[PDB]
């Protein structure tokens, strides 16, 4: 099973100058609980943007050119990527936004996290067709002395 994992202000902005500039700290930790010993597919993008491996959860990076770090897997192609992840129950892609576009059509699960925070980004997540997904969670959480804005843990299973 092909899961995607994404955080989302308004207007599904993920992403600006290859960073992500809110800081909310229970949406890490949500990802990290989803994340953690299962393998993530990233893009090189988000590679660099991460900066360092995650700890605890296979990394598995696409990207057309050699690998320059051992610490983690380079792949090719998307069919490599899934391949590299063994025979395991889910499978995380964790973006960017030309990831997540190639993954989508191929996953039965989203994790998404909506934040209430209006940012100009150049990056956004795919487009998707509402009525192909059922909302099986969701759990809204007001802004407080650690996360400066509301957001809104949903996940979507494909109907
Ligand atoms: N809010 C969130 O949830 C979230 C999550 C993840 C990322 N982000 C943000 O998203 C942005 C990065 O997204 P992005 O769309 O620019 O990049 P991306 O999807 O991370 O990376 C794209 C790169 O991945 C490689 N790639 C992708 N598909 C491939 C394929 N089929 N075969 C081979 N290589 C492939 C290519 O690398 P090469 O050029 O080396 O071939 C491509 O340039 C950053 O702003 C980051 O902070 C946000
Ligand atoms: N919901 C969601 N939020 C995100 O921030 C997110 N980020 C990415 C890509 N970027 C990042 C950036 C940093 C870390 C990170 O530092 N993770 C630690 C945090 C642990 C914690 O804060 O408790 C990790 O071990 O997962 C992960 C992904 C992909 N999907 C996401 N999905
Ligand atoms: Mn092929
Ligand atoms: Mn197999
Ligand atoms: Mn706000």
């Amino acid at each position: 099973m092909i899961s995607l994992i994404a955080a989302l202000a308004v207007d599904r902005v993920i992403g600006m100058e290859n960073a992500m500039p809110w800081n909310l700290p229970a949406d890490l930790a949500w990802f990290k609980r989803n994340t953690l010993n299962k393998p993530v597919i990233m893009g090189r993008h988000t590679w660099e943007s991460i900066g360092r491996p995650l700890p605890g959860r296979k990394n598995i990076i696409l990207s057309s050119q050699p690998g320059t770090d051992d610490r983690v897997t380079w792949v090719k192609s998307v069919d490599e990527a899934i391949a590299a992840c063994g025979d395991v129950p889910e499978i995380m892609v964790i973006g960017g936004g030309r990831v997540y576009e190639q993954f989508l059509p191929k996953a039965q699960k989203l994790y998404l996290t909506h934040i209430d925070a209006e940012v100009e980004g150049d990056t956004h997540f795919p487009d998707y067709e509402p009525d192909d997904w059922e909302s099986v969670f969701s759990e809204f959480h007001d802004a407080d002395a650690q996360n400066s804005h509301s957001y809104c843990f949903e996940i979507l299973e494909r109907r």
